[PDB]
Formats: C-alpha cells, sequence, structure tokens
DNA sequence: AGGTAGACTCGGAC
DNA sequence: GTCCGAGCTAC
C-alpha cells in the first residue's frame, strides 16, 4: 500500500479496534517482528493492553496502546483485517492480535515483507523505524525551502532525493515518477541542478499528486504508450534502483 | 565525518 | 534467472 491507502487503512481500521483489549498475540512468521527481536517478548508485552489510537507516519501505521506503540509497515502486499476468532484465518496470516471480545486484528502478507516494532509510546518517535523519517508530504513541514536545502547539498539525482525517506515521508516510486512528470522535470536530473522555480513546481506537484490520491497515471507503468499530454511514447529506465518512467518531451 | 551505494528481506510473474 | 518496491553495513 502507498501512503494514501495507508491513510485509508488508518481511518477505517481505527473504529474497528479502538477500546479493544489484547488477550493474546499469535505469531506464525517471527521475522516480521523486528523489536523486541524475540517474538515471545513482543507477544508477552502487548497482552493486557487496550488499543487507544491509530496514527500514520509516512507509510507506517502507529497503533497506540496503553503503554506501548506498535509500529507497522505493510510493505507492498501487507493487509490488516478485523474478524472473528471462530472463523478460519486467511492464507498467509503471519500475526494475529486476539482481543477479549473474541475478535482479532490479523496481519496477512503473501510476501512476508512487513515489519513490526513495539516500544514504549514515548520512545517510538526516536527509535527505528520512525527515527529520521522526514516530514509528511502534506504538512507545512514539507516546504519548497526544505526541499531546496536537501537538493543543493546532494550530488544524487532528483529521483533519488524524493525516494529518500529522510527527505519526505512515504513518497513511493509511483508518486515520484508521476510528480516529476507533472512538474516537467527529468528523474535523472541532478537534484542540485533544479532551479528555484523547478523546486517550487516539484513541491507543488508532489503535494497535488499525493493530495489528490488521499482525497489516472501519466507515466508510471505506461512505457511504450503515448504521453497523455503530448503523445510522445513514454520511456522506461532504471534510476536509483527503481523502474523509472518519463516523457522525454514533457520532462526536461 | 558522514554521504552514498549495496546488500538484504520476500514471492509471484516474465 | 530477473523484474518488481521499502527502508543496516562498509566504502
Ligand atoms: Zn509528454
Amino acid at each position: 500500500p502507498q501512503l494514501p491507502e495507508v491513510e485509508t487503512i488508518r481511518r477505517t481500521l481505527l473504529p474497528l479496534i479502538v477500546g479493544k483489549t489484547i488477550e493474546d498475540v499469535r505469531i506464525f512468521w517471527p521475522n516480521i517482528i523486528r523489536h523486541p527481536r524475540d517474538s515471545e517478548a513482543f507477544a508477552a508485552r502487548m497482552i493486557g493492553q487496550t488499543v487507544r489510537g491509530l496514527e500514520r507516519r509516512g507509510k507506517f501505521l502507529k497503533f497506540l496502546l496503553d503503554r506501548d506503540a506498535l509500529i507497522s509497515h505493510l510493505r507492498m502486499e501487507g493487509r490488516y483485517a478485523v474478524a472473528s476468532a471462530l472463523e478460519p484465518l486467511e492464507p498467509h496470516t503471519h500475526v494475529v492480535f486476539c482481543f477479549t471480545d473474541g475478535s482479532e486484528l490479523r496481519y496477512r502478507d503473501v510476501r512476508k515483507a512487513g515489519t513490526m516494532h513495539v516500544y514504549a509510546k514515548e520512545e517510538a518517535d526516536r527509535r527505528p523505524p520512525l527515527a529520521e523519517l522526514g516530514p509528511e508530504p502534506l504538512s507545512p513541514a514539507f516546504s519548497p525551502a526544505v526541499l531546496a536545502e536537501r537538493a543543493v547539498k546532494t550530488k544524487r539525482s532528483v529521483k533519488a532525493l524524493l525516494l529518500d525517506c529522510t527527505v519526505v515521508a512515504g513518497f513511493g516510486n509511483i508518486y515520484v515518477d508521476e510528480s516529476l512528470f507533472r512538474a516537467g522535470i527529468l528523474p535523472g536530473r541532478p537534484a542540485a541542478s533544479l532551479s528555484s522555480k523547478e523546486i517550487e513546481r516539484l513541491h507543488e506537484e508532489m503535494v497535488a499528486t499525493i493530495g489528490e490520491a488521499v482525497m489516472h497515471l501519466y507515466v508510471y507503468g505506461r512505457q511504450g504508450n503515448p504521453c497523455k499530454r503530448c503523445g510522445t511514447p513514454i520511456e522506461k529506465t532504471v534510476v536509483a534502483g527503481r523502474g523509472t518512467h518519463y516523457c522525454p518531451r514533457c520532462q526536461r
């Protein structure tokens, strides 16, 4: 799930779990548990806590309990569902939080790729994976000024910059390509080569792109097809270890 | 010093 | 065998 989908999960899951008390935690794929590293400690500490809130930072969900916060990343295919303990689990269910009311919060992931970290709430923001996470793209904390400052200080491409989680939170590959297209900027441009005007335009398109989605595609996955603005075939390359899609006419 | 690239994790489709 | 995408180690 991308940031807007995670925001949707946050919004929709919260009412379904708030006020419920954990009675058991069952773990079927221990590698998902990153902190405490021992899955038995992870399970033991959450028993008896009540779910109080659900927040989002970038693509991370932060489940707020009584004492602890559970920090969860779904990666590409991770999903949560709330359902009855009396019914069979869905395939690829790796972690289940059992509530005292006979319902469960279940985490599935065919790719077994997601991560879970539990810390005391007051610690979560200064420990991995939230430590160092950049500002929310839709927040005033993500500004053209901030973007420009990171851009001048690096020798990396503008695409590599936008993919950097310390620059801006949870801005996935798809939105990087779409935003760069909308801003008219080639993904392989050195970040420091962007003019002030280009930085401001890129900021504006990043906000618009991810903002509209939180509320269809110009280039991402469209290689070999006509640009929707100029008709030039979309091209695909690799930039910063990601599939990279762009119009060589609209973007400069 | 610390910015930067690589490796690592995973499974399903070409 | 690689392609895909997110987010500790060693130059
Ligand atoms: Zn075009």
